[PDB]
C-alpha cells in the first residue's frame, strides 16, 4: 500500500520534529505548481545511520503500511529518497501538532482530556489487536487533529510480538514511561504499553507542564548524584510502590485508574480493551 509521491513536487516548508534516527518535516506536495497542493508530514531516516537503524526503518514502514484506524495517523504513501538510499514515509499533516506542544499553551478542560485518553486507548487496542507493541507511548507522540480528536502519530519503537510469545525482548529508551519489567527483565509486554498510557494520562492531567513531567519528578526522587544508577534507582523506587503524584484537580477516581495502570504486577493491569468502556463512561460523566 499505496501511493508514490514524487520528490520533484515536494516543497519543504518547516521542520516538525525529530524522534529516533528520523526527522519529520512539513512539505507541500504540488504537482500543478499552484499552491493548491496538499500539506503532508514526511518522516525520513536521519542524515547518517547504520544497519540497526536501517533494518528498524524498514520495519517501521511496513507496520505503518498495515495500520488503519480512526486514531492512528493516516499513512498516505512513500517517496523514493535516493538520497539516503531508503524511502521517506508520507503521512497526513495535523497542524495543531502534539499534545505536548499544545496543552502547555491551551487551557483544556477535564472532559476533553478524558476524551483524548479514551481515544488513545482505542488506537492502542486496535494496535494490540494487530499484534504490535508501541513501546513509546507519550504525549509527544499523540497528535491533536482537532478538538474532539487525537491520533497516535509515531511508531519508531513499535514491534510485532512473536506469534508464539506474550512479550518482546528489548540507549534511547524513554525509561521514565516504562514499567519495572521493562527496566529490569528487558521484556516488553502488552501490559507494558498500559503502564506507559498511565504516564501519558498523567501528562494530560498536568497539561504537560515541564516542571511536573515524569523525568523531572522521578529525577527529584532519584537525585542526580549518581547518574550511573538512574535506571537501578528508578526500578527500586517503583518496586517500593512510589508513584507519580496526583495532578491538581485530577478526580480521585481517575487517579485510581492511573494507579491501576501502574500495577507493579503486569497481569493486574487492565488491557486497553478494558479501559475503553471505563473511560467513555467517565468521559460522559464529566460533561454533564
Ligand atoms: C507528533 C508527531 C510524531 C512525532 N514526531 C516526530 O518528529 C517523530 C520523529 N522523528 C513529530 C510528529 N509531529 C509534530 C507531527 N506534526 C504534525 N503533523 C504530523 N503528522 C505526522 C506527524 C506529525
Amino acid at each position: 500500500d499505496p501511493t508514490v509521491f514524487h520528490k520533484r513536487y515536494l516543497k519543504k516548508i518547516r521542520d516538525l520534529g525529530e524522534g529516533h534516527f528520523g526527522k519529520v518535516s512539513l512539505y507541500c506536495y504540488d504537482p500543478t505548481n499552484d499552491g493548491t497542493g496538499e500539506m503532508v508530514a514526511v518522516k525520513a531516516l536521519k542524515a547518517d545511520a547504520g544497519p540497526q537503524h536501517r533494518s528498524g526503518w524498514k520495519q517501521e514502514i511496513d507496520i505503518l503500511r498495515t495500520l488503519y484506524h480512526e486514531h492512528i495517523i493516516k499513512y498516505k504513501g512513500c517517496c523514493e529518497d535516493a538520497g539516503a538510499a531508503s524511502l521517506q514515509l508520507v503521512m497526513e499533516y495535523v497542524p495543531l501538532g502534539s499534545l505536548r506542544d499544545y496543552l502547555p499553551r491551551h487551557s483544556i478542560g477535564l472532559a476533553q482530556l478524558l476524551l483524548f485518553a479514551q481515544q488513545i486507548c482505542e488506537g492502542m487496542a486496535y494496535l494490540h489487536a494487530q499484534h504490535y507493541i508501541h513501546r513509546d507511548l507519550a504525549a509527544r507522540n499523540v497528535l491533536l487533529d482537532n478538538d474532539r480528536l487525537v491520533k497516535i502519530g509515531d511508531f519508531g519503537l513499535a514491534k510485532a510480538v512473536p506469534e508464539g510469545h506474550e512479550y518482546y525482548r528489548v540507549g534511547d529508551s524513554p525509561v521514565f514511561w516504562y514499567a519495572p519489567e521493562c527496566l529490569k527483565e528487558y521484556k516488553f509486554y502488552y501490559a507494558s504499553d498500559v503502564w506507559s498510557f498511565g504516564v501519558t494520562l498523567y501528562e494530560l492531567l498536568t497539561h504537560c507542564d515541564s516542571s511536573q513531567s515524569p523525568p523531572t519528578k522521578f529525577l527529584e526522587l532519584i537525585g542526580i548524584a549518581q547518574g550511573q544508577m538512574t535506571v537501578l534507582r528508578l526500578t527500586e523506587l517503583l518496586e517500593r510502590g512510589e508513584r507519580l503524584p496526583r495532578p491538581d484537580k485530577c478526580p480521585a477516581e481517575v487517579y485510581h485508574l492511573m494507579k491501576n495502570c501502574w500495577e507493579t504486577e503486569a497481569s493486574f493491569r487492565p488491557t486497553f480493551e478494558n479501559l475503553i468502556p471505563i473511560l467513555k463512561t467517565v468521559h460522559e460523566k464529566y460533561q454533564g
